[PDB]
């Protein structure tokens, strides 16, 4: 996913 966003 993504950094600080993990649900992205």
């Amino acid at each position: 996913g993504c950094p600080x966003d993990p649900w992205c």
